């Protein structure tokens, strides 16, 4: 995220994943019900997933779209993604 | 796709799909086993998931990279994929 | 599938995604618009996982749920299906 | 998970995760590059994935395999988890 708002948005869902993991890793070491367990890291796959789309979204934004950039510059910058992009699917 | 080369092995992909599909249909109204079926199904899944990254990669090259564009176009051109991509993930 | 009703919902969107796959080889002849080509594939993605999603939650009732069966006849028929719910 | 094995690979699993997102975190208070950023955010939505699948595995197994049950009490078992499965 460049903007800050854009970094801060972003945080904030870290944060919130953060805390869901650390719920996550309680109730293993508490020996909590095996659906609980299951429920929550389903929660922490759609939160990731979720955080991932946004995150696309504004490098996409951010890099390619953005700014008065060459054909060239913007290979570059596609090419560093284009790995990421996809095994995100 | 934009080349004539990208477009061959997109068609070329799809017509590998529509033979997959094809042959399921057979196999549901010949009433072959189950388990094929969610076979079946699951490489129609995998190839309909190859397809669309191969295709976004595709895209992205040729809308967001290609061409001595101004940061307005590129804007339009991501907006009309924005959609797709949150869905994608 | 096992049941009629459950046969019959399956094929039906084997059918509509038959006809999107037509559509998008069309699409495709006719040198149509990236755009309408990408959004086609994405609606053929989305209906093949939410196919994909029917006919898993149909094989594991039918052969895990349903029926008088053995821990061990349930452990092959879950092995069977297994690597294709990781994949997914 | 049921097992001490299944049980503790399942917790290895939230540890890495955990490290993952603290990692993360860090980067983002300390102003990294976006493309750090994004590579990481994408490890972690691979790992949280990989996590679901082998948790998904487990509890199938252990629910739905194991002990002799009736289809009655496989079917409340199964329901509980079926809207996972889909959205997975």
């Amino acid at each position: 995220p460049h903007s800050p708002e854009d970094k801060k948005r972003i945080l904030t869902r870290v944060r919130r994943i953060r805390g869901q993991v650390e719920a996550l890793e309680r109730a293993l070491e508490s020996g909590e019900p095996c659906l609980a367990i299951l429920q929550q890291i389903a929660a922490v796959r759609g939160a990731s997933n979720g955080l991932m789309s946004e995150m696309v979204e504004i490098h996409l934004k951010d890099h390619l779209v953005s700014g008065e950039t060459t054909p060239d510059q913007r290979a570059v910058r596609m090419a560093e993604i284009g790995h990421l992009l996809r095994a995100y699917l």
